């Protein structure tokens, strides 16, 4: 009861005091042909758009290593005749780096994000290690997604956006959470 | 043949030789109103009990880090009205530490402990990093769950199970393995 | 359109280059009664061979650790009587290494190779750390695999056909985006 009762009055004590603070992001414009999937509470959210026949998909997959500057990782697929061209990528810093390069065969695998499609397409070839290729080979992939618009100002966006939705998550989550003890 | 009965000879002598080994853990005694969900083999084990309407779900989630002292990680999970407050635990030195504090609107998204139940989890807002958080929140948060009974007292019986488990589990280990062999 | 047909005459090239490099790996005999899964893009192939009643299945489970020398991760199951011995194991220089050593009495959970078998298995007891056992049992461990072919012969097999099927993933790779961005 008591317990419960502090837990109700810390958590409007933090809610009001949070929108008092200095900092709350504001919310950036989504990118010229990009759709966004996301909803409160969901922090790994998707973005979409077409690029003529293909279809390009953003996912984002996670934060990483301990870290005084904030990485997140993302694939990206590009999917066109049942196929995909899909890119682990991590946001460093406003500029996309690539880590891997997969190539599905079956893109509709490629799409699946159930676990068990995860798990099969764990046991797929990786691609090379991008530190095995010459500068000819990756910057013709970097060329290729900066034509599609996956450029430094989408992970510019990606940046700005997840610090916008981590704060309306937040603050969800204090409401959530009273409201619960309530 | 023979390698086999070699096998079978040396799981015999080391359950043999255990049995007569100093320091095997004793049974602990369940705490008062919990209900305890352990089958031999089964190192994952799961401690359920109600408070009023709610009904609180203890489910270990393994074991970490390089260590001379062995750390458990849990989740705690508070269900109420069909949502549920999850705590990211783990059991350092007979006490209990937060690791994480989220919410989940889909309550039984929250218990659903499969494989892709996790995943879509695995997408959701984990909470805010505990160090982001004043005293008087995560202490809020420490007094709620001691109210319910997650305290040291039950931090130390789950690390006592444990111990008094895995014996058993490595015992039953030995001789099903005799068996097969012979 | 340019960017397309840079990284399509890039793929080209590197196609041609690489398949006048020297080291390109000769294709292994497989070990006697083994059998084996591999298709073309899959890096997690299985191997599988009888022994008498018993089955021998070998399922790569991934490549480990910052390394100069790559290390693979595997399991070997021995089949029989609907239970299993699972020996969770990794290839180090030619050598097998035993890290785990598990027992499943549900032989047909031990054999699903799905994401929810995956995860209802890490529920389950890993067996005891290796370090904590006598060499008499270690040992007898190491003998009862040998005589049923998992020793250095296979260990040598496993790092032979895993570098030349790794080449060819890799060609294919070049290949298969080649025509994708053409």
């Amino acid at each position: 009861a008591v317990s419960d009762q502090r837990l109700s009055e810390a958590t409007l004590r933090e809610l009001e005091d949070e929108r008092q603070r200095a900092g709350l992001p504001e919310k950036p414009e989504i990118p010229e042909g990009w759709t966004i999937d996301r909803k409160p509470g969901v922090t790994h959210f998707t973005m979409r758009k077409s690029h003529g026949d293909e279809e390009i998909i953003l996912q984002l997959t996670g934060e990483d290593r301990s870290n005084e500057e904030i990485t997140r990782t993302l694939d990206v697929l590009v999917v066109n005749g049942g196929k995909a061209l899909v890119f682990g990528m991590s946001v460093e810093d406003g500029e996309f780096v690539i880590n891997n390069v997969c190539f599905r065969h079956d893109g509709k695998l490629a799409l699946d994000t159930s676990a068990e499609a995860q798990f099969q397409k764990s046991q797929l070839y990786m691609g090379p290690d991008l530190a095995d290729l010459e500068d000819h080979l990756v910057d013709s992939f970097t060329s290729y997604l900066s034509a599609r618009g996956v450029n430094d100002t989408l992970a510019n966006f990606i940046d700005q956006f997840s610090l916008w939705s981590e704060q309306a998550d937040y603050e969800e989550w204090l409401s959530s959470i009273n409201k619960f003890v309530s």
